[PDB]
């Protein structure tokens, strides 16, 4: 519970006043351009300083994350923010210099965006190791899709996009299973916990299954010479059910 805690504090990063370097970058950026030195280099303290706040947030997420994928990508992402920094120091350096230097102005320019860019990757990496709120949406977006992408394949006679659009399903319910469950080894039991993980259970007991069978005779029947008739309404219904019970799993882990 308190490293539940500590994750929401680390949820400074959506945009957090000492983590937030974008700005000091815009504000050292202008100073460099009216070649002010002295400028700068109080302003590229200020950058790093927050840049190296927000390394120090990123790290010790990782310290209370199980996902050692997500977890890897984070200190990745971290250690490249932290080989950048002092470049962009120097190209801000360079350009109060030589301010009217048209190639320290596109060098400048190519720093801040990559900057930018590298700072949300991080951030989207420290996102996913916090909450899986965004990887919940996400799945649920993709399990809609490719249930209406098995039933239209039920629909054309295609064998290959029924197999192939029910593997792309089980697997990312299977993946959601895994995500939320572990994360609910983070809070205690009550009305929240439970109900996920029956939604959580509901999901691979009980409608995987029925899902997995309504394809395997979808395909069996289709693959028959004539095809061999069938219920296309149970196969409808089961599909449907998938999307319903992972929309289930995220309401649940909503609350
Ligand atoms: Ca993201
Ligand atoms: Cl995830």
């Amino acid at each position: 519970d308190l490293r539940r805690q500590l994750r929401k504090a680390v949820m400074d990063h959506v945009s957090d006043s000492f983590l937030e370097t974008n700005v000091p970058l815009l504000v050292l950026i202008e100073a460099a351009k009216n070649g002010n030195e002295k400028e700068v280099k109080e302003y590229a303290q200020v950058f790093r300083e927050h840049a190296n706040k927000l390394i120090e947030v990123a790290n010790l997420a990782c310290s209370i994350s199980n996902n050692e994928e997500g977890v890897k990508l984070v200190r990745m992402s971290a250690s490249q923010l932290e080989a950048l920094c002092p470049q962009v120091i120097n190209a801000a350096l360079a350009l109060a210099a030589k301010p009217q230097s048209k190639l320290a102005q596109e060098n400048m320019d190519l720093f801040k965006e990559q900057w930018e860019k590298q700072v949300r990757v991080l951030t989207d990496a420290v996102d996913d190791i916090t909450s899986i709120d965004d990887f919940l949406a996400v799945s649920e977006n993709h399990i809609l899709e490719d249930v209406n992408k098995c039933v239209i394949a039920l629909q054309e006679k295609d064998v290959d996009g029924l197999d192939r659009t029910a593997g792309a399903i089980r697997g990312r319910a299977a993946r959601v299973i895994h995500v939320v469950t572990s994360e609910m080894d983070n809070y205690e039991p009550g009305v929240y916990t439970e109900k996920v993980l029956e939604a959580t259970k509901l999901l691979s007991n009980t409608v995987m299954p029925r899902f997995t069978e309504q394809v395997e005779a979808a395909v069996e029947a289709l693959s028959s010479d004539p095809a061999q008739p069938m219920d296309e309404n149970e196969f409808i219904d089961a599909s449907r059910l998938v999307y319903d019970g992972i929309r289930d799993i995220r309401k649940a882990v909503l609350m």
